[PDB]
């Protein structure tokens, strides 16, 4: 039924001028991925012209969706006015002010052009406030290219140091990795390193190892651990953030030293955070002296990712947060019920407007879960629906209920085309 | 005469919320900077209401200045479409060929959000081909802040590793040094380190050292390093590419097996590049299995960014590319007469449309030559000119003959002022 040969057309350009005609690995798929043309709302049109429901938005970044028009009037004002500069601008400072507001522990915030640039920043902070050389990360959880926390970021749950082909040892030595949820396997790793330990980077609700939330006592048991030996205690929220109105720390009772934001704090535009305590982030200061930690940028705090940041934070209010954790609940409560009537033992995780499927058991005619997460997220596409091929998914302000019961139908179906195809 | 009083008011909101109410070190000034509102042309406004002729053009990535019409109108349409997808688009492939077809080295691209994450890939590009460790860079050369590139990188000759407070050991130890156009010298270090060496990053006209242009006989015992070793040849142009139509190495008659882009290749929203041969290129591919080098990012070829892009290489004509040139040639020129009446021994070094004026002697009345190089920035500032604080500038398209006369009246002023003031 599904006509993609206008994506076959645009693949077979992109292989001659990009490395697998590709230029982000997390989107593509084999033989090719769809490539698409526009969004609106909830909704995007591919380049055959086949509108779908989108519940993955971005990697979790599209909070309000596509092209919403409070967001697109800020950013094409911002547009209008000059896209960056090498000064300062009013906006950058609005900006601050207005994410600053969101919880008590964003004292002083530090603007970059990605979650990568910000999770590096944070870490390169706690090592100048510190000077000592170890990280701690959990076991499995994903924080993007930077080489220090691209360790152990595969989903795997041993302690065991992997890494990227060429990381040096250098680097993966420096960086040791903790069970998520495991009070008394992690206290055993961080004593052992404690003298040497500049910091503990935690992901709340680390996506890639299942999307399950820290467990208070496991995040109570880390939060004294940096009491005690002085390691700085960062939570990287850029994608979990937007499972609370304070953020994930606020929202299971506990508070980091600094956190790293992205994605959904402007909510398209490119943009990462860095924000804590004012200790913490004195590192950064150039106004007495040399900073201890130089921070530049051409892109950074931009007007126009500031713009869209302040339209973001102004839609993301109190009311729009519930809303959507209401169809979050209805979207995973009807996962649960079609994997169920299924006969399937897969899982539904997530809080808030976040879920992942979670595959545990291969059905008939296929090699592994993964495979068949990979079939079903096909499945989905022939059935009208965005989802991420390894389960992840989403809820955007532009949905109402009508499009989480339209994707229950096709969640539904597709299962039932997805077992009937493993079985021929 | 210079009224600051709404920048001022500004910083004071800035200092509760950013640290020494600063996001991007390179834009801070004592004791406060101008904060700006908008740009038109070669023009910016301040939030004092000052209209400037901007001579730096955010740090030489604005090619075609502020909000030039046709830039304005590609980015404000994209932006409307939607600003960001978890899918590829049409726009990547465009601007990938569009980019690839500025030089026959550039075969396979890949795009970042920042020049910064774009060293970090083509570095990280270079450790997974080889599985080597070791790379190696200019004395004194900035890359931006990824760790293994903040070693040397303020400006100092001396080839001893001095790094960013917290900068472990484990990263140090792992990038050599080698000092700028000295063949002999720099294949000392490269044949003592050739066994474990992945690349030789470069710049081939890094201004951070005097903007002078890499020679003929260093490039070339470097491209016979490389050939003879098996180490990568990056050349970081993220700065240096607008020197050449096809890019810094190909004008000083050299090939790059990876070269780095940004700035210019958009004009203005956030954008990296890496771009290179086939064979260095193929540790991103993710067709053929797992890639060996995965390389995400949210915003990796968003199509607000690729629309800057196309827009931004169809305007650099090589008409466009001639003219700015000439005007860099006539500004270089005419400072060089201002220093030399004044009766300083300062020079002004640049390529095309770059300059800058490198302070050598001190004069009366300033502790160094930076200090007087600085007092010159803020006097050119109050008659009405931005230049960077250690002398760099830069042509833009908008700009005429009339800009950089009145651009030689304020240079000239300027100067006179600076030596008075030291000499009162
Ligand atoms: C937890 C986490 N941290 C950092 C990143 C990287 O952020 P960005 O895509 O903005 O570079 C991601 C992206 N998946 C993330 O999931
Ligand atoms: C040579 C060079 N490399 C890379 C970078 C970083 O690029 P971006 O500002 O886009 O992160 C810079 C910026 N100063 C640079 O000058």
């Amino acid at each position: 039924a599904m006509i993609t040969e206008k994506s076959a057309a645009l693949y077979a350009r992109a292989v001659e001028v990009m490395p697998g005609g590709n230029s982000r690995t997390a989107v593509y798929s084999s033989p090719y991925p769809v490539y698409v043309r526009s969004g609106s709302g909830a909704r995007v049109t591919d380049v055959d012209g086949v509108e779908r429901i989108d519940f993955l938005n971005n990697s979790t970044t599209l909070i309000h969706g596509h092209a919403h028009p409070e967001m697109v009037e800020a950013i094409a004002a911002a547009v209008g006015h000059g896209t960056s500069f090498g000064m300062p601008t009013p906006v950058e400072v609005e900006y601050a002010e207005a994410l600053s507001a969101r919880n008590e522990t964003f004292e002083h915030v530090r603007f970059t052009s990605s979650g990568t640039e910000a999770v590096m920043m944070a870490v390169q902070a706690a090592r100048a406030y510190t000077e000592r050389p170890k990280i701690a990360k959990i076991a499995g959880a994903y924080h993007g290219a930077y080489d220090a926390v691209a360790v152990n970021n595969d989903g795997s749950g041993n302690l065991i140091s992997h890494a990227v082909t060429g990381n040096p040892e250098g680097v993966v030595a420096n960086t040791v990795v903790i069970p998520f949820n495991d009070p008394e396997g992690s206290l055993e790793v961080l004593r052992r390193h404690a003298d040497d330990l500049a910091c503990v980077l935690i992901d709340p609700v680390p996506w890639r190892i299942g999307l399950l939330p820290a467990s208070k006592e496991w995040l109570d048991a880390l939060r004294e651990f940096c009491d005690a030996s002085g390691a700085v205690l960062i939570s990287d929220e850029v994608g979990s953030y937007r499972v609370g109105y304070h953020g994930a720390m606020q929202l299971l009772g506990a508070e980091a030293d600094i956190t790293v934001m992205g994605k959904v704090i402007a909510a398209g535009m490119p943009i990462g955070a860095v924000a804590g305590r004012r200790r913490f982030m004195s590192v950064f200061d150039p106004s007495k002296g040399k900073p201890a930690l130089p921070h530049s940028g051409s892109y950074n705090a931009n007007p126009v990712s500031m713009s869209s940041g302040i339209a973001s934070l102004r839609l993301l209010t109190p009311q729009a947060h519930e809303r959507i954790g209401q169809l979050g609940e209805q979207a995973r409560g009807s996962m649960r019920t079609a994997l169920g009537e299924a006969g399937l033992d897969w899982e539904v995780n997530g809080l808030g407007s976040l879920f992942r499927v979670v595959a545990n058991s291969a059905p008939a005619g296929y090699d592994s879960a993964a495979a068949a997460m990979k079939a079903l997220y096909w499945k989905l596409l022939e059935n009208g629906i965005h989802i991420g091929d390894s389960g992840l998914g989403c809820i955007s302000t532009p949905m109402g209920e009508e499009e989480i019961a339209e994707y229950a139908v096709a969640f539904a179906k597709s299962l039932g085309q997805v077992l009937a195809e493993g079985r021929a």
